[PDB]
């Protein structure tokens, strides 16, 4: 291991040199440049100097102290570096939890709105975030639960000193805020892809020739049954998917009531046989209720949602659920499950929202849907394509920024999963836990973690293109010179 003593001085002496450059690029950068100057960024100068802050104190005694094989100097300087490296660790993933969130509203915001997100408050989240660090990283001092490590030649927070202090801050300053972030990136990624999915050139109303009064009375005489509120079911059927089966049950719970008789059925689909028959059983029973096994063109199932009243979604597990979105594009009021991306698109004021695998609810809810007035319907309709039209306005937009901030993200909880992962194994118990994990390994997860530091600013050049421009932009004016001919 002597070449190995070597070999971890260098990747320190690496990150203090790309750290101190690097990042002092980006709070230029951010300050020089009119299109990365945005609120929202404030973030990312605030991450960029907890990251500066390890560089200038902490880092450099600890590669000393590689050479020294020891510490060399006092208690206080032990007890001060192991509490800026605590505000920088604690800070850097706070920091990336402000932007995950910046980055989910932003989105959001974009949505239901035609300015863009001011980010207004930015100033005093950041307060916020450096008043929780303090507030977390401080009781280390009186509990003495910081100390030398010969094996990391560091002043770290020893994870063996109080197990109840490792496991606070595994779970409330890693996995808590893991949470969180991987949440918002999962929402962020899931609008994007329904912003994608989106055709308004192909489900518009244009299509579509006389009115809606005429073609829902065209469309229910071709399936041999009178005027009525029509409701329409499309998706394949299976006893736990898309909830063909929660439908079914609720016709059968409906068509006792003196109700049904003003009501119209259109079940569109194919799958589990016994289903199958379950719906051509009730299309026997009940003239009001048609099923459609066959499949249907797009062309014609464009037709299907400009002339229905309601579409129902009962889904049990729908992700995306572009048809909602592409039904509300020809004015169909949707009645869907309250599942993740059901959720997203539906507003209170556009569609009902129903419980999943709930039969009698979403019979009261179609009961609700029948007991509204043609007045009423033409605003649900109207709020229906604004809101599908709100989809296709982001679709020029440059989400790089979002593949960026979440890569700088990613690259976090790579260097920080074995430190925290060990720190939980330690926990269990200390005495018998020190020498059960490998050296390498605990030097490894620590060097990580510390390589992290310089990470960011090779992220921003390498993805983030105004970035990438403003640092050509800072270090040419400052290498050329001015001179007169
Ligand atoms: C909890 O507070 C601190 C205070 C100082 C630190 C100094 C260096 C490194 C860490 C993270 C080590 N914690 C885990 C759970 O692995 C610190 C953490």
């Amino acid at each position: 291991p002597s070449w190995l003593a070597s070999a971890l001085a260098c990747v320190l002496i690496f990150t203090i040199v790309v750290d101190i450059l690097g990042n002092l690029l980006v709070i230029l950068s951010v300050y020089r440049n009119k299109k990365l100057r945005n609120a929202g960024n404030i973030f990312v100068v605030s991450l960029a100097v907890a990251n500066l802050v390890v560089a200038i104190y902490p880092y450099p005694l600890v590669l000393m102290s590689i050479f020294n094989n020891g510490w060399n100097f006092g208690y206080l300087h032990c007890q001060v570096s192991a509490f800026l490296m605590g505000l920088s660790v604690i800070g850097s993933i706070w920091n990336i939890t402000g932007i995950a969130i910046d980055r989910y509203l932003y989105i959001c915001h974009s949505l239901k709105y035609d300015k863009l997100y001011s980010s207004k408050n930015s100033l005093c989240y950041v307060l916020l975030i450096w008043l929780l660090t303090l507030a977390a990283v401080l009781p280390n001092l009186r509990a003495g639960t910081l100390q030398y490590d010969p094996r990391i030649y560091s002043c770290t927070f020893a994870q063996s000193v109080s197990s109840a202090y490792t496991i606070a801050v595994v779970v409330f300053h890693f996995l808590v805020p893991m949470i969180i972030v991987i949440f918002c990136y999962l929402r962020i990624w899931i609008l994007v892809l329904q912003v994608r999915g989106i055709d308004c050139s192909f489900w518009n109303e244009s299509y579509l020739t006389g009115s809606r009064d005429e073609r829902k009375k065209s469309l229910l005489s071709k399936f041999g049954m009178d005027e009525g509120v029509t409701f329409m079911f499309i998706g394949r059927f299976d006893r736990g998917q898309k909830g063909v089966d929660v439908l079914l049950k609720a016709i059968e719970i409906l068509s006792s009531k003196k109700e049904f008789q003003e009501m119209r059925f259109i079940i569109i689909g194919k799958g589990d046989p016994e289903l199958e028959g379950w719906a051509r059983s009730l299309e026997e029973k009940h003239g009001n209720v048609k099923v459609i096994t066959e499949m249907l063109s797009r062309e014609f199932v464009r037709e299907l949602y400009g002339s229905v009243d309601f579409v129902i979604i009962p889904s049990y597990f729908e992700p995306f659920g572009l048809v909602a979105l592409e039904a509300m594009c020809l004015g169909a009021i949707p009645i869907a499950s309250a599942v993740g991306g059901l959720r997203d698109i539906i507003t209170n004021e556009t569609g009902i929202l129903v419980k999943a695998g709930d039969p009698g609810e979403l019979a009261n809810a179609i009961l609700k849907a029948l007991e509204l007035s043609r007045s009423d319907l033409s605003k649900f309709r109207e709020n229906c394509k604004k809101r599908a039209m709100s989809f296709s306005k982001l679709k020029p937009q440059d989400f790089r920024n979002f593949v960026t901030m979440f890569v700088v993200f990613v690259l976090f909880a790579i260097c920080f999963a074995p430190l925290n992962f060990i720190g939980l194994a330690v926990a269990s118990d200390p005495a018998s836990m020190v020498p059960r994990i490998p050296e390498w390994l605990f030097v490894a997860s620590y060097y990580m973690a510390y390589f992290n530091s310089c990470l960011n600013p090779i992220i921003y050049g390498l993805l983030d293109q105004n970035f990438r421009k403003e640092y050509r932009r800072i270090i040419v004016s400052l290498c050329t010179a001015r001179v007169f001919f």
